[PDB]
């Protein structure tokens, strides 16, 4: 259901497989930032979710270190995947920067991502 | 400098490893919420980061199932880790549910999380 | 022309008035949640917006109290008036419900709101 | 118990009214940012929070222009009053900047923002 090829509205691209474990592991490609190639992505979803129509509970984690560029960031993204004919991942992010204590205030960047098959 | 066990505001326990490759590893326990026990995490983070005084972006995913129960749900931490006085991580999180296509809207709560190595 | 009446893709309205020294002030129905018509809301904006083609800063709280409930919590919308041929207003909210010391971990929903005039 | 002076983690200062119909209206000062003198808040509280202990609900709103500067931003701040001895305001905020479309995806910032008397 998960495992696959996936899409967002940005046109960064979403390549994940679903372990019967309850992992997520693949690569990520965005279409914005600081950012160049693909990155190593890993995380964890719901391997038993509930059967009344419920979406499946999941999230994952870019650090923005490839052998190309380092943004000195991360993101987390947090979601739940919901199938049909129109299987959908909605989410919501947390992009976080190193920065000095001074200029803590301002690390954090926040937003939403939906993913589609298509 | 990152790999040990951290202990937040709440006295939940993180216990991570983190991996020369920027991996993260480990167990997290919660002492709030529909949990019990521990759950398996992974993350990222940044392995080369910068040296003005910078901290180091990183963060990891709990899916709230193990051999004891299932919530239906997902938490995601970003923040940083930043040395100094004493060692600490400061994270925002997000932490999503297993929800119908109506509940949705009310599907994620976001709060921040502090861990020490006290 | 952020006077006007909105809605996004829950189906609430929102009705604003803008100021000339830049703010914000209206009324809010939510089709879902704790809530039953019309709620007085207030904001802020920018009455001086920059002319690069960047899009205006605003913001507004909503109390759920009135007349007929009180769910004890408010929204803030956090985002920005777009402009143009489909005029949109692009928010993030937190919803903030009060609780008791054991629950304030779990107080704060995180989400996203697309306001159009259709 | 709201009403007055408050003062977060950074050196900023709060100087705000709490009105009989939930109405918030005062100052911020803010110790960092593009930001220089007072800037006009305006935001709204529960006036009939629960009696069982539970913190009061509210938000505010500022533009972050004056007649000083105008920074194209706006901050909202959601979040509970806690009274007591150790009164406080625990808030998270959302920082929207103006931005053209292709950027819109990094125009928000979020933080927490604990006051203080
Ligand atoms: O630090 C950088 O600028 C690179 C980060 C990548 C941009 C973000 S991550 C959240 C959002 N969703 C995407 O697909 N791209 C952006
Ligand atoms: O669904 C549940 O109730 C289990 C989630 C665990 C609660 C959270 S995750 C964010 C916060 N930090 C913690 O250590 N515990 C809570
Ligand atoms: O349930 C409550 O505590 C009061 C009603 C909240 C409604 C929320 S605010 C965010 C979202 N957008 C809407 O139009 N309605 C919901
Ligand atoms: O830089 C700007 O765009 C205007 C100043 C913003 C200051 C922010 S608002 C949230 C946080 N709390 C404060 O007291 N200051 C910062």
């Amino acid at each position: 259901g998960i495992t696959g090829t996936w899409y967002n509205q940005l046109g960064s691209t979403f390549i994940v497989t679903a372990g019967a474990d309850g992992a997520l592991t693949g690569t990520y490609e965005s279409a914005v930032g600081n950012a160049e190639s693909r990155y190593v992505l890993t995380g964890r979803y719901d391997s038993a979710p509930a059967t009344d129509g419920s979406g499946t509970a999941l999230g994952w984690t870019v650090a923005w270190k490839n052998n190309y560029r380092n943004a000195h960031s991360a993101t987390t993204w947090s979601g739940q995947y919901v199938g049909g004919a129109e299987a959908r991942i909605n989410t919501q992010w947390l992009l976080t920067s190193g920065t000095t204590e001074a200029n803590a205030w301002k690390s954090t960047l926040v937003g939403h991502d939906t993913f589609t098959k298509v």
